[PDB]
């Protein structure tokens, strides 16, 4: 038992992570096959960042503008594109690191794992959920752009986020791995700030199940509640709404605890109107909400990667 | 900016898991170099376990016994010793990609990353504290005997856990690489229990500094307190005593701040004696004590391993 918030094991990403450096500007690429991903914004310079037009940032380069660093080695740039805000830099060298992979774009309350890196060297790894504001909640310096975050299925690795910008709360904006944005975020240093963000109650549900599954049981109660009356509670608290489909999902969760959703959605009413008064649930004293319903079946049966 | 629990980068660590099975019992082993390091229990049977005289069930064995999987390939044990609660198994083949590491022995409130497996297979990571009572609170199920906790430094993987058992309040005990137990454990099927935990004051210090360099001030204030008025206030509160070599330890942290370690401590005191009051820091709403000194550096400034 226990429960943690758990990376995926991060060793297939340490072997793709490479450096990036274009005039006076370092970070990182993830180099899979024969191309190296990096943000775009690599190719600005420091009196180009108010409204910079890409396409000729790109089209004044040449190959050998970029320098990339596979740890001790040089890799030679023999290609360069551009897909929406990531460069594509063709290399003369495959990877042979290179995993099983796929590139997917998350829906917002989808958690992953982010692999902090600098110079092309990773420091860190840790659980990431994508906000309903499309922001992340990361941990990132300078330097840290094109640290990508990820899930891993089987053997496969789903690249899912890819790192270019901190907000001024002090949040986390980046794009997918074909260089779309998440949310309404643009690679300019313009006005910009995160919106309104609100708690993904789903994934909130899906952590008190897991708190049943590992012994805290001091929250429920009696109630039921219907969907319609548990959103109305939801609203003003300023949790996002519960789906019919939602409650589809958390149906695994609700069998082996023997917990029907809906009563699990009236335990969270009543932690909602009268707060944990003193008590913690899976030593949290606030209500956490990046563990999604897959991530709590993952952690509390037991599956593996190879 | 951001601050994340921060697991080390786990690539060096999944290299060196295999799969350890002997009778009917199946876990997890570490390959460095020639030998398989996997917990003793191993060679104990379902009726074996109340009070087990390891030194047999280790002579009745056979290295053939030993069944060792090193994903798709069986590993032929040639070999086999008992050091305190650790089986070596010497095997025929070296691992490949055995990492530079060290064993190391740690002391209560150093923390490292945990490389959850099943069958040889990692599953996740997470970071972990030794507690003052030498529990940790780790996630695990049957079957992850044998995950190893770690730390990093440069390009070197110290191992400082080994997975051996859940004491009855879920939380978990384990040895040191070379077998030794941390804390008053035994591993046979006897009544234990953890002892009083208490918290980590001087890494509760550290996550004060961590929110600090991350824009959380609210909770600094005028006063200023002595060591000894800071410890009895600490002592109420079941706060481990802060010691003089705490205290420069805390050295680099308040230097960056600007805020005298004392000063802090005093701080931390009303924040004992008036509780939160309905706010957080970085985003807990409970005083963390899982980073240590170090960690806050090394997250806060960029470290990485390579
Ligand atoms: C890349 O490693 C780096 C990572 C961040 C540095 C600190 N934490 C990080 O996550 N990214 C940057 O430094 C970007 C540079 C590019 C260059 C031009 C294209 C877009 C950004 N800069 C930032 O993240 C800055 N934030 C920012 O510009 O956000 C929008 C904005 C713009 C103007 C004015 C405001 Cl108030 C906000 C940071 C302030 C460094
Ligand atoms: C190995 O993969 C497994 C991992 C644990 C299973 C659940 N979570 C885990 O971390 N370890 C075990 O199953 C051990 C088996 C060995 C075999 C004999 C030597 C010592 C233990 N068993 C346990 O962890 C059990 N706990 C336990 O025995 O703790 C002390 C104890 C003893 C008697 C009575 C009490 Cl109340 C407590 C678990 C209960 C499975």
């Amino acid at each position: 038992s226990g429960f943690r918030k758990m990376a995926f094991p991060s060793g297939k990403v340490e072997g793709c992570m490479v450096q990036v450096t274009c005039g006076t500007t370092t970070l990182n690429g993830l180099w899979l096959d024969d191309v190296v991903y990096c943000p775009r914004h690599v190719i600005c310079t420091s009196e180009d960042m108010l409204n910079p037009n890409y396409e000729d940032l790109l089209i004044r380069k040449s190959n050998h503008n970029f320098l990339v660093q596979a740890g001790n080695v040089q890799l030679r740039v023999i290609g360069h594109s551009m897909q929406n805000c990531v460069l594509k830099l063709k290399v003369d060298t495959a990877n042979p690191k290179t995993p099983k992979y796929k590139f997917v774009r998350i829906q917002p309350g989808q958690t992953f794992s982010v692999l902090a890196c600098y110079n092309g060297s990773p420091s860190g790894v840790y659980q990431c959920a994508m906000r309903p504001n499309f922001t992340i909640k990361g941990s990132f310096l300078n330097g840290s752009c094109g640290s990508v975050g990820f899930n891993i299925d089987y053997d496969c690795v789903s690249f899912c986020y890819m790192h270019h910008m901190e907000l001024p709360t002090g949040v986390h904006a980046g794009t997918d791995l074909a260089g779309n944005f998440y949310g309404p975020f643009v690679d300019r240093q313009t006005a910009q700030a995160a919106g309104t963000d609100t708690t993904i109650t789903v994934n909130v549900l899906a952590w008190l199940y897991a708190a049943v599954i590992n012994g805290d049981r001091w929250f429920l109660n009696r109630f039921t509640t219907t969907l319609n009356d548990f959103n109305l509670v939801a609203m003003k608290y300023n949790y996002e709404p519960l789906t019919q489909d939602h409650v589809d999902i958390l149906g695994p969760l609700s069998a082996q605890t023997g917990i029907a959703v809906l009563d699990m959605c009236a335990s969270l009413k009543e932690l909602l109107q009268n707060g944990m008064n003193g008590r913690t649930i899976l030593g949290s004293a606030l209500l956490e909400d990046e563990f999604t319903p897959f991530d709590v079946v993952r952690q509390c049966s037991g599956v593996t990667f190879q």
